[PDB]
């Protein structure tokens, strides 16, 4: 009991496919699955499972040696011949990375002997080892458990070389993990973990209180912020809120009327009251966004201007755009058609219902008829497909995806930030540019680049930037503090030392 904790999830972590997305849980394939290289807080990569590479003067051509002495834990061994066969799995599903830029520049991946894994790239693509250093999907299942020499139409059993093995798991109430005691690596102080599911966020909040569970790890939406207000304030508990990890922020539709106006998406950017929204709906806990990126991610310190909250700007900016109120409606028409746009959001979900009402009243306030579209998970995925949307709730990455693999993804005509930027006609230059700084080595014109790239979304108002949002821990105090780990969607289990 002292070395075995219990915490919880929304969801079960899935069968832990590497290879695969939802309803995997990549915190949970990293605590099974292991990268070539690691990434680390400071924004690099060391060695890991790879101990060394060189690379060409091209550099497209890469050659990794490996560790010699691990093993999956079922005593099978790691070498080249199973990592290449691992990115060969996912390589024979490479439409379904689409959206992982890595996917589309690998062109060969080879085998040279036991310890020499050669990979071949199209380009002399910068973010290589990062992209390397994700949870999904270059990481490594043994390969005798492949189904028919694939991985893509399911595994049999989840054999990682990782620090924790899949125990055991019973769909809809828990997953429990045990600590690899044939681990090549430093040997966990915890024995045992077992994940409660528990899909609601005060239920969560209650099985703590009640001692059910010792630990609760996430973003925002952890449990309700008021209840983590009075934890925070009980030496019975202990509590953790982390510097900011990522964007909260709503994407506007460029494409669609009323959105498809600048003007228009100029003065939704001065409408909202972002730190009375945050004490209002997020107990104060939560941090003001101005930009896309905080200017603490690489690349985005740029001195872009706020849009402070300002109604009498934002009304002014409507009525010179010709958007004015009619007698007595307190609604904007211009030409007929009533200023009226649409915010989508998870409708079961608390927290944003929360947030929209406050950016609905705010609107409401300099005359945009905000409509509440709260619909299933589903719905809200093919909305932002589709570009069925004027405004939709939304989120940057976290490190290591943000920047580059933010703005990689924007390409993706399946997300919602592809969609939210056809109206403009600089796109096309946008997604070329994306194109070329990722295989930009001219370290001036990488930053060029994503200057233009991101100076360009924020003088269009694609985005309405709401918070910079952190990590946040409950636990029981005899558990010491807990670490936070580089990768924002990991959680650092094998550091947890009573
Ligand atoms: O899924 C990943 O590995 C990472 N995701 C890659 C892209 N996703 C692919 C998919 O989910 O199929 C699709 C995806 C698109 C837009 C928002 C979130 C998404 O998951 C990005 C991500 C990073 C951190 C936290 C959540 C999502
Ligand atoms: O992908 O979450
Ligand atoms: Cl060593
Ligand atoms: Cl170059
Ligand atoms: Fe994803």
């Amino acid at each position: 009991a002292p070395d075995e904790i219990t915490t919880a999830w929304p969801v079960n972590v899935g069968p832990l496919n590497p290879h695969l997305y939802t309803p995997n849980q990549m915190f949970a394939q990293s605590m099974v699955y292991e990268p070539l290289v690691k990434y680390q807080a400071d924004g690099s990569v060391i060695p890991w499972l790879a101990k060394s590479w060189t690379h060409s003067e091209d550099g497209k051509t890469w050659t990794f040696t490996l560790r010699d002495d691990v093993k999956f834990s079922n005593g099978e061994p790691f070498d080249a011949e199973a990592a290449a066969e691992n990115f060969r799995a996912v390589l024979d599903n490479r439409q379904r990375h689409a959206w992982l830029e890595l996917a589309n520049q690998i062109v060969d991946v080879k085998a040279l002997s036991k310890t020499e894994l050669q990979i071949t790239l199209k380009s002399a693509y910068y973010p290589f080892l990062q992209e390397l250093a994700l949870p999904r999907p270059f990481r490594f299942i043994a390969p005798s458990q492949f189904k028919n020499h694939e991985t893509m139409n399911g595994i049999k059993a989840p054999i990682g070389t990782g620090p924790w093995i899949l125990q055991e798991s019973k769909l809809n109430q828990y997953d429990v993990f045990v600590r690899n005691e044939n681990y090549w690596g430093e040997k966990p102080a915890i024995k045992k973990i077992t994940f409660n599911v528990i899909p609601d966020p005060t239920t969560r909040a209650v099985a703590f209180e009640t001692g059910d569970i010792d630990l609760l790890y996430g973003n925002e939406g952890l449990l309700p912020l008021d209840t983590f207000a009075r934890f925070s304030q009980n030496p019975a508990y202990h509590t953790q809120l982390s510097q900011p990890i990522e964007t909260v922020m709503l994407a506007l539709n460029t494409a669609k009327a009323p959105t498809n106006e600048l003007a228009v998406r100029e003065a939704l950017n001065y409408a909202v009251n972002k730190k009375s929204l945050i004490d209002n709906a997020l107990y104060g806990t939560q941090q003001v966004a101005d930009t896309l990126f905080a200017p603490s991610v690489p690349y985005a310190n740029l001195g872009l201007k706020p849009s402070q909250y300002d109604p009498q700007k934002a009304k002014a900016l409507l009525e010179k755009a010709g958007w004015t109120l009619p007698a007595g409606k307190d609604i904007r028409e211009k030409n007929g058609q009533p200023l009226r746009i649409e915010l989508s959001f998870i409708g079961t979900d608390a927290l944003s219902k929360s947030m929209a009402e406050i950016i609905q009243a705010d609107m409401r306030q300099i005359g945009a008829d905000v409509s509440l579209i709260g619909e299933e998970e589903s719905s809200i995925y093919a909305r932002q497909r589709d570009g069925r949307f004027g405004m939709i709730f939304h989120r940057t990455w976290g490190a290591p995806y943000d920047p580059h693999a933010f703005l990689s993804s924007m390409r993706v005509p399946s997300h919602a930030d592809f969609q939210a930027q056809q109206g403009l006609a600089d796109k096309p230059l946008i997604d070329k540019e994306i194109g070329e700084v990722l295989a930009t080595h001219d370290e001036t014109q990488r930053q060029a680049l994503y200057r233009d790239i991101l100076t360009r979304l924020h003088d269009e108002a694609v985005y309405l930037p709401i918070s910079y949002i952190s990590m946040m821990v409950v636990s029981k105090p005899e558990l010491g503090n807990i670490p936070y780990a580089p990768i924002a969607t990991e959680i650092p289990f094998e550091q947890i030392k009573p």
